[PDB]
């Protein structure tokens, strides 16, 4: 029996990106104590912002439902069938959300401290072996979707992460060495 | 140098927000490691859109005279010593800002991505010892503190993290159980 002190360094640089997902079963239970060890993220004032939902199993088409029924029939005609295809051969989503605090500070403030909750939910689950996507884009601020999934105006969607059990890590792509990125004044 | 952590779980958990700093020195080559390993955040677009500028040694007082600078009279001669003081008893600030880009989309995912570098970077720190806070607020967004240090408009700060070694630190606060801020959509 051998434990192992893995340096959380190999995690942070390991982790990738996964979105393509076998369909191994992803226990709610396990999701539930991932995202309870992610609320150790640090946030002004103790606010603890972050609010999620959790589509799992049928629930899934729920959110497809919800996400079909916000784009023009454009966009349905051009990516529903995909979409609703690749929401459904993913195991669970997860819609990361906040209230909007309507002072710069504070909702500023609120946000850094969901994007950090998010970023070691997928620490945590690289951990396990469980592979994510962060989403945005457009979907998340379309008011359509954002009333079709029971959330109020004033509610912003941080992410949506969705979330299984994977074949192969994605590959990385180098990073820029942060002292093309940094001044050091030492003046 | 390296870790007893059996988990990444744990570095998550115990890391503590550290304001009060001994006086044992900071490598600035350290620094830059664990900055390194923080840029393998996730960012859209592999735009890695994190620059930083770190104020170290006699750099400190540049910083510091850039934040009196943007005081009243007033605060200065109330607030100022004690403020340089213990800026200087802080072993490093790192100032961590981005480029604003004029659409709310990649904004905000650019403001994620930094964030979730900043939270990366709080972890690779804790797990060699040296603690840190992660500083917001209206000194942030003074348009006179913004210029002094020699930042343009346009240019987000997104937090001044101010880091060193520690002997005490916060007691760490109860978090809410995720159950309790979320919803599962199960059919
Ligand atoms: C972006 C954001 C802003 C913060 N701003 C400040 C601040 O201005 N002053 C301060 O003393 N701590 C600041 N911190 C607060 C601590 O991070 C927060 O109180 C922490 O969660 C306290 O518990 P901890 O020890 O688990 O981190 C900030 C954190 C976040 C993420
Ligand atoms: C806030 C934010 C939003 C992202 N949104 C998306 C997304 O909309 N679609 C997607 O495929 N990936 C998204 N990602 C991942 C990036 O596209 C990017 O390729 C990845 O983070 C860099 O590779 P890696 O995560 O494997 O290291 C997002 C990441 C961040 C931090």
């Amino acid at each position: 029996a051998m434990t192992t002190y893995t340096s959380i360094a190999n995690v942070i640089k390991e982790r990738r990106s996964v979105r393509t997902f076998t369909d191994k079963a992803v226990e709610k239970d396990l999701l539930i104590e991932l995202l309870n060890d992610a609320t150790w993220a640090p946030n002004h004032k103790h606010r603890e912002p972050w609010n999620c939902k959790l589509y799992i199993g049928e629930g899934r088409k729920k959110l497809v439902d919800a996400v079909l029924n916000s784009f023009t029939e454009e966009e349905r005609a051009k990516r529903g069938k995909i979409l609703s295809d690749r929401f459904l051969s993913t195991p669970a989503q997860i819609v990361v959300y906040m209230n909007e605090d309507p002072r710069q500070i504070q909702r500023d403030e609120d946000y850094a401290a969901t994007c950090a909750f998010m970023q070691n939910f997928q620490l945590l689950a690289w951990e396990r072996g469980l592979g994510c996507v962060w989403k945005s884009g457009g979907l998340n601020y379309n008011p359509l979707f954002i009333e079709g999934i029971g959330l109020t105006r004033g509610q912003r969607i941080v992410g949506i992460l969705h979330i299984g059990y994977f074949d192969k890590a994605p590959e990385g792509k180098a990073r820029t060495p942060i002292t093309e990125k940094m001044e050091i004044i030492e003046g």
